[PDB]
This record gives structure tokens, sequence and C-alpha cells, in this order.
């Protein structure tokens, strides 16, 4: 009772040419019945990444903001992500919170009202390597993940990731161990706080480093439901990914 | 210097809406002596491109400072290009003023978008604070040599002046008031850029602009055209563009 879930997050990276390519390899791979896969491509290419992208994978927006329409040069609304065929969107990565300066408050406003308007919501949390060596890993995604929980009424659509923002482009690596223990103390948070029918249910998906030799190990922790893919995801080990269960 | 169109769509429209304004649009004779350029949201940039005639050119309404990147929720000015749009806007007030954009930034942003062959249309201007406390020259100036700094060719460039102080405050601004602006704004560019940029730079109205107000507005001698807000996704707009006829 918790289907497997692999995103690929491609960032800002490539054009038409180039992701046709991209979209032409994974079109051809197979997806296992039990893997549910999902690409956010870059905002301009929303539209073009659903057209040429095979039904079997779905599309997600890397971003939105939390009005349907208004004066916000630069937004895109879910109703926009929603028109161009895409089902999903990210919100929260680190990315925007620690590049683009998203506080809290917006990220759980933009998770209300992405989950309002029909959207999945690619929900994501992690600490620095500042907080972690503080030795409070735990206060900071617990409290992330509250705000996220806040405005939430619905789970089925919210899948969790959790960014090991503390080893990604720092000189240090997280243990297969050290995902699982953030992801259990996390499934607890949601049973704790949530309900158990939520913390049974909710997909937890690890963010962190990932390759075709790392992923079976990582895959196969029992609270470890997937992975939301960055670098490797313009790539073909994407596929080992995908099949990180068979 | 030709007179310069500008519609900015913000966070508005869907293929449905959208497709009927650019059916409206496309159906409009572009006087030959106007710039007409539309600026949809990033999700229909490509979209926009494809439905609209040539004759109008199509603007992202960001942008980021590198080619690729990991920069979740950003797109490049190479994937602007690949998508067919020639220009993008940088600095606008929603940019600036609610999305935290500092002026070293857009600096940045327009530096990296002139390398990679975009026009930008270049946005500043002041607050109410700011206005009432006597330093609209000082804020506006500073704004403008960020960007100045950042431009080799200003053949490229289209500057926007945006009278922020005016939005929602209870204030608003007169023709006479947006010329005196564009009038320093002008006389800065022609002290420390050239003589011939300051002549040959469109520097465009970005307040509000609507069929009514826009042949007063046009008529302002230091007043190039306009970045329109809510009147760009109606019929209103063609009366826009006709301003100079």
């Amino acid at each position: 009772s918790r289907k497997f879930f692999v995103g690929g997050n491609w960032k800002m990276n490539g054009r038409k040419q180039s992701l046709g390519e991209l979209i032409g390899t994974l079109n051809a791979a197979k997806v296992p019945a039990d893997t549910e896969v999902v690409c956010a491509p870059p905002t301009a290419y929303i539209d073009f990444a659903r057209q040429k992208l095979d039904p079997k994978i779905a599309v997600a927006a890397q971003n939105c903001y939390k009005v349907t329409n208004g004066a916000f040069t630069g937004e895109i609304s879910p109703g926009m992500i929603k028109d161009c065929g895409a089902t999903w969107v990210v919100l929260g990565h680190s990315e925007r919170r620690h590049v683009f300066g998203e506080s809290d408050e917006l990220i759980g406003q933009k998770v209300a009202h992405a989950l309002a308007e029909g959207l999945g919501v690619i929900a994501c949390i992690g600490e620095k390597l500042d907080e972690r060596e503080a030795g409070i890993t735990e206060k900071v995604v617990f409290e992330q993940t509250k705000v996220i929980a806040d405005n939430v009424k619905d789970w089925s659509k919210v899948v969790l990731a959790y960014e090991p923002v503390w080893a990604i482009g720092t000189g240090k690596t997280a243990t297969p161990q050290q995902a699982q223990e953030v992801h259990e103390k996390l499934r607890g948070w949601l049973k704790s706080n949530v309900s158990d029918a939520v913390a049974q249910s909710t997909r937890i998906i690890y963010g962190g480093s990932v390759t075709g030799a790392t992923c079976k190990e990582l895959a196969s922790q029992p609270d470890v439901d997937g992975f939301l893919v960055g670098g490797a995801s313009l790539k073909p080990e994407f596929v080992d990914i995908i099949n990180a269960k068979q």
C-alpha cells in the first residue's frame, strides 16, 4: 500500500531539441507497473514536454504562485499548469527556499492553492549543513513539514521529498541509513501530528544523491518510497533509477 | 525613435482566453512607425509565439543570469530564444518589490540577456515613500546606472519607467509628472552615456495606461511608448498601439 515514486527534476536545463532527445529515451524505456514516474521540465517547456511525453509519465511544474491570476510578472498559476496538461507541481524546493528566499509561509500558501486547484504537490523539505551540524535536523524538517501539513486537507495528492541540503554541493555525503533515519522520523511526525492513515499512505521520497549503483539500496530502505532526482534525471541512468525496485 | 508598445499580460490567461486575444491582435493593422511586443506568462511563451503573427514580437516576463543550471523554477535567455521570443522584461516592479530582486541581480540578468542576443525591456521606478522623501531622481538614476553598467549596445534596450508610487497608494501620476521623470532619465543618458544613446533610446511609460489616457501620454515629448498592464489583455490594447496615429 505505497506506490514507488520517481520524480525527475530537470531544473533549468535543456532546449527543445535536447529535451526532445531526452523525452525520446524516456518514451522507449519501459516503465514498471509499480512505479509512478513524473518529469519536471523548465517552465518554458511544460507544454512542449507534455505534448512529446508518453502519458505513462506525468508532467510537473518546478514552481507556481498562490493565486489563480494576478499582477505577478514572472509567475505562473496552478490553473496555467493544468491548462498545459501537467498534473503536478514541485513546491518548497531547496533552491527556491535558499537561492530565491521563499518562506515557509509562502510555500504553505502555494500548497493550499495548488491542491485546491486539483494539482498534485511534491512538497520539498530539508536541513542545511549548519543546521545539521548544530544538531537541529529534526526541528527544521518538522517545522517545514508542519507548515506544509497546515495547508493540506487531502494527502492523497501530496508527496514529501526530503532534500539532504547538508550533503549537496558541500563535499559531504549521505549514507542510506542516514536517509532512512530522517525518512522514519518524518513518517513518525505524520503519525503523531496528522494520522496513522496519512503516515502509512504518504510517499516520502529521497532528494539527495542517487546513482544507478546506490539506487537499489536506497529504494529498499523501508521508509524510502522513491526519488526526486536532479542532475541524473537528464541522463540515461534515470531509467535505472525508475527500475530501482526491479 | 520608433514608437514602442509592450503588452505585459502578467500572471493572466489560459490557452482559450489568450487564443482569442491573439486572434484580436493578429487582425490589427500595426502602424509602420510602431513596434509591438507581448509578454505572456512563462508557461505560454511557446504557445503565444506560434499563434501570434510575426509582426508582433514576444517577450519573457523574467529570466535568470546563466545559460543552464541548478535553478529550479527559472528560465534562461537561451530558452527564451529557443521558443522564438526576442525580448525579456527585467527589473519589473513586481520582481523588485514582491519577489525581492535586487539591483545587483537585475543588472547581472541584463548583462547575460544581452550577451545572449535578447532585447531587454529594463524597468525602473520609485515607491511612494521615496518620492515623498524627495529622492525620485536618486532612486531612478541609481537603478538606471546599474542597468547602463551592464549595457554595451543600447540598440537592444528599451527603458521602462514605472511610477510604483502610483500603484494602489491613493496617488496617481499625470502625463506632466510622467514627462518630468522621462526628460530627467534621457538627460541622465545624455550626460552619462552619449547624446546619440539619449536621442535613440526609447523611454516608455510603465504606469496606468488605457484607451482613454494613451494619446496625451504619447504626445509628451520624452514618452516613446508604453509597457501596458491590464489594458494589454483587451481589445483596447489596439487603441494604445494606435496612439501616434
